[PDB]
């Protein structure tokens, strides 16, 4: 159920987003893939928490190389499963000497 | 923890309902009821708020 989330102005952002998940409620969609820029991820994640589509039952997939590069502690206690992709391994000694 | 979706129903037990920030759970789905003693719709308070 591919939904073009790109074309939205900042003025009517909250109205088209609740209407997007009342359109994702027709299919009772519990499994969503985002595949967007890391800036547009946190905006999507925020409106999800406000309507309450992050409790036990939903599963999101963040399709970008920056899973931990955003903030994840907010949707860490809702109950839903969240997945993503990471290229920067913060357990390697090369990155440790870089992070230090 | 996500306990504000459709199913829960809270009651605010103070005379100031609209005195605090209440937009945060305005779309969660749960129902919220409270009390207001300062009716901002009264004419005297409207001339006061200005």
């Amino acid at each position: 159920t591919a939904i073009n989330v790109g074309n939205i102005n900042n003025d009517k952002k909250d109205e088209t987003y609740r209407s997007l998940f009342q359109d994702l409620e027709l299919k009772k969609e519990r499994r969503v893939i985002l595949d967007c820029e890391r800036d547009k991820v946190n905006d999507i994640v925020d409106q999800v928490i406000t309507i309450g589509k992050h409790v036990k039952g939903y599963h999101y997939i963040i399709a970008n190389l920056g899973f931990t590069d955003g903030d994840l502690l907010k949707i860490q206690f809702g109950g839903a499963e969240v997945s993503g992709f990471q290229i920067v391994d913060y357990d390697d000694s090369l990155v440790s000497k870089f992070i230090e």
